[PDB]
């Protein structure tokens, strides 16, 4: 290979700028939904607007490179305050800072919450900087050798976003739950910002210098016009004046009299032309952006395919990624057959049709399958009511006395699921085999769950859960309930539970997922038997029961019973919903900027570009007035929302592609 090797340095830039910015993304949802957690929705607003913030920095950029600096200089400040963002949110998501003085102010707000903000708006302007420099450099740098060296170009590069955008998410993922081996953080967030922060620094340590050979570009756009016309007519129609010409095409041809009267304001005119038509395009483009946000939040609760292998909530954008590329090459051949053996030819707009038809299955898809997940999730009563379950740690069964159903608890058992009674309607009873019925008397607080622990006819006690309020953000949890006449201490993964009294129940508390082993300490049992036993295979968001009695010998036995099951739908179902968004993204995007880049001059092939950025923009901050503003029920409401609004977005982009009047070889 020849000593040049810019292909090798602008492709690993672009590698790793792609890995940055979606690992970026994907640890900044599962984090503010975890680690913060203001509200899930606040979550996702906060993310729609950096992505909103992130695709409206290029033109601004572009403008900026234009005003006073170089395009070398605007990429590499850019690049820079790129690295400078992820570095200071990185030490955001650290917590400790080590000082010689105690004083520690925290200036009224959060500091992690203010400097991840600040390293956040850095990211954005960065990233929206970086951007679209390096394609248009590359393409400037050496078009003339369009027989192979453009094409080698091409397909290296399509490689590397495609590879720079799959791994960037599963490694990110990856480091996230990682106990690091230092000083004692049980955190994931700070090393798995900080990986992406070191390929930046490398990718503009590649960037260094143009090895002696780059070419200058200053003028991008005029924007100095595209800003006089709407002043220049508005000002002269708005003013008290009797306008007694044409209403808006004199004023039009005047200010083009005033400033540029030649292919300028000629292209100018074409250009609004194919823009009026791109004007819908939102909605797409926002449910994509929605589609990433809220599906790693609906799939934070489903199962996680322990399996083999578990999947880890936010891997599902990976199945995104590895399906556009295996399809991308698929579509070319097997989906677009020409006529093949059949009577119809398919055309871009209605291509782009098929594409929001697509994604509107898709989020249809999505809907149903939130629907399928809460087949089976954690209800928590409302005030006014109290849910209620019987336990019996006693050596013989009773026949616990509900109103109207009675059903008998043998031994080392405990009832069905819970259920609900009303406070004012509750009267239990409890009675066993030749004894007589005893009847409960304590007073249950309303909107609590109460198991009841039962050893004797004439033996009970009340034990309130005390988590109505899910796992929180926690993972599982746990509790201890002791059988013996004398209380014991438990010391499982580290985490010591202290003085369980007998026949009562530990409190609770969460531990990471995986078999822990816990060993129990007391009086009771001596030290003959080994007091360490290992926990069965623990889900997501569980919670179980831990009852230790007496065996034959005497010596504690493993009790597993659940109150809280672990949450299991399989992500399959994620997998139908990103197999039809990948199906209608694809089209929908190639489509659309072919036949825009085609309908235009090659003059104007940035302000494509710029309409793109702002529609996606504006998709973004319409998600943003809708999650952020509208909270009324889960997801399933505002996907089907979404995909009512996709919809008739389709149906109108159809009867707009009826009438539309093309373009020619353009002249």
């Amino acid at each position: 290979f020849g000593y040049p090797l810019s292909i090798f340095f602008i492709v690993v830039n672009e590698f790793c700028e792609r890995f940055s910015y979606y690992g970026m993304r994907a640890l900044l949802i599962l984090y503010f939904t975890l680690f913060i957690g203001w509200d899930d929705n606040l979550s996702t607003a906060i993310y729609h607007t950096f992505v909103a913030l992130c695709y409206l920095t290029p033109i601004l950029g572009a403008l900026i490179a234009d005003s006073w600096l170089g395009k070398f200089k605007t990429i590499v400040s850019l690049s820079i305050v790129y690295t400078i963002g992820q570095v200071v949110l990185a030490v955001s998501s650290i917590n400790d800072l080590t000082d010689g003085n105690r004083d520690g102010t925290p200036d009224s707000l959060p500091v992690h919450v203010a400097l991840s903000m600040i390293g956040l708006a850095l990211i954005a302007f960065g990233t929206g900087g970086i951007k679209p420099c390096v394609s248009a450099f590359g393409g400037d740098q050496f078009e003339e050798g369009q027989e192979k060296q453009r094409n080698r170009f091409f397909s290296i590069f399509y490689l590397a976003i495609n590879a720079g955008s799959l791994l960037s998410t599963i490694i990110t993922p990856i480091l996230r739950v990682q106990q690091c081996g230092i000083h004692s953080k049980q955190a994931c967030y700070p090393l798995a910002f900080g990986v992406p922060a070191a390929l930046m620094a490398v990718s503009l340590i590649v960037f260094v210098i143009g090895s002696r050979m780059y070419k200058k570009f200053q003028p991008q756009g005029n924007i100095m016009a595209k800003v006089a016309k709407c002043i220049g007519f508005a000002i002269t129609n708005r003013i008290r004046h009797r306008s007694n010409k044409f209403p808006k095409r004199e004023h039009w041809l005047d200010w083009a009299k005033e400033k540029y009267d030649e292919r300028l304001i000629s292209q100018i005119k074409m250009v609004t032309r194919v823009m009026f038509l791109y004007i819908p395009l939102p909605m797409f483009w926002a449910l994509f952006d929605q589609q990433g946000s809220r599906w790693t939040l609906q799939a934070t609760t489903m199962n996680g395919q322990i399996g083999v292998i578990e999947i880890q909530p936010d891997q599902m954008q990976t199945v995104n990624a590895i399906l556009i590329v295996i399809m991308v090459p698929i579509m070319d051949a097997v989906v677009y057959p020409l006529i093949a053996k059949c009577g119809l030819n398919f055309t871009s707009l209605k291509k782009m049709t098929v594409g929001m038809f697509l994604a509107s299955m898709a989020f249809v898809a999505a809907a149903i399958v939130q629907v399928e997940i809460d087949k089976t999730l954690p209800v928590f009563p409302n005030g006014h009511e109290v849910q209620v379950k019987v336990l019996n740690i006693g050596n013989n069964s009773m026949n616990i006395s509900f109103p109207g159903e009675t059903m008998a608890v043998n031994q080392m058992s405990q009832t069905g699921d819970f259920m609900t009674f009303d406070v004012d309607k509750l009267s239990i009873n409890i009675s066993s085999t030749g004894s007589p019925v005893t009847p409960v008397t304590h007073n249950f607080e309303q909107g609590h769950r109460h198991t009841i622990l039962v050893w004797a006819p004439n033996h009970y006690r009340v034990i309130k859960d005390g988590l109505d309020r899910k796992p929180e953000k926690g993972q599982n949890g746990i509790r201890f309930v002791n059988a013996f006449d004398k209380s014991f201490d438990v010391t499982m993964d580290g985490t010591v539970y202290v003085n369980v009294t007998s026949h009562s129940a530990s409190e609770y508390q969460f531990f990471p997922s995986g078999k822990k082993s816990f060993t129990i300490n007391s009086t009771e049992i001596s030290q003959q038997c080994e007091r360490n036993f290992t926990s069965p295979r623990l889900g997501f968001g569980s919670a179980y029961t831990y009852v230790m009695g007496r065996k034959a010998d005497g010596c504690p036995e493993l009790s597993v019973f659940g109150d809280i099951p672990p949450n299991t739908v399989n992500m399959a179902l994620q997998i139908p919903q990103y197999f039809l968004l990948t199906c209608g993204e694809v089209v929908f995007s190639v489509t659309g900027l072919e036949f825009s880049y085609s309908q235009a001059p090659s003059n104007m092939k940035s302000v494509l570009q710029a309409g793109w950025l702002l529609t996606v923009a504006v998709g973004n901050i319409i998600v943003l007035i809708v999650a952020g503003a509208g909270q009324f029920s889960k997801q399933w409401a505002e996907y089907i929302l979404f995909a009512a609004l996709l919809l008739v977005v389709c149906v109108i982009f159809g009867i707009m592609a009826q009438f539309y009047t093309y373009v020619n070889p353009a002249e």
